[PDB]
């Protein structure tokens, strides 16, 4: 069931992702991660599909395949990325986090922990509840 | 006042978070428009004429206090900011989208606007409302 979205909640959702945007970016550099956000979403991704291969990055999207091959290869060059041929399908390279990438992904994510915490500790846990239940509405309908 | 977290919404947060995110991006790139949502939020901040904003940013680094200012460089350079004197405060330039930078922030925000609609449609007009006062007080917080 559809109905017509309000004009003020891309506005006051994009708002929120900005603070947290830049909340990110300024914990990673002041904490000398020499990192970007998009670092953090790409070590993210790593981790949480074990094994993925290379082409599953940015799978159901429109994508410049060049650009995240390039990324890829730089964060493999700064020690924080390995891939391994999959045995499956051997024109296939699976990605894995090294022992320090999985370390810096993981600062990264105690930082967007803090920033989350940050955002939502002054609502009520009744307001809390509420917004959960909003997003997931919304989700639960994709 | 700060109350406990509920564990359920950084996960929440996140989920639309990228959602949102992948979906614009795979737009943007589907039509070819060179953009990233930060191109598009700096393009914002500008033509609101917002530089105590813009200048916040870059102060909240340690490290690349220059973040910002290459990105405002950049815009300029594709043409879609320029940049005045100032007619009192001459050691500081203002700030304002070009007549093609209006164009195309206009048209990524129209982008980033239907990706919204699409992703709050299922929400009833009050649970929308409901939604945009809770990310409204959760960022008026902090």
């Amino acid at each position: 069931m559809n109905y017509p979205v309000n004009p003020d909640l891309m506005p006051a959702l994009m708002a929120v992702f900005q603070h947290v945007r830049t909340r990110i970016q300024s914990e990673l550099d002041c904490q000398r991660l020499d990192l970007t956000p998009p670092d953090v979403h790409v070590l993210k991704l790593i981790d949480e599909q074990r094994g993925l291969n290379l082409q599953d990055l940015g799978r159901q999207m429109c994508r410049d395949k060049a650009l995240i091959t390039r990324k890829i290869r730089e964060l493999e060059g700064r020690n924080l990325v390995r891939r391994e041929r999959n045995p499956s399908d051997q024109r296939s390279f699976q990605l894995f986090l090294t022992d320090e990438g999985l370390a810096i992904h993981q600062h990264a994510e105690a930082i967007m922990s803090r920033v989350h915490d940050e955002l939502f500790a002054p609502l009520t846990p009744v307001e809390q509840a509420t917004l959960v239940h909003l997003l997931d509405q919304s989700l639960a309908a994709q």
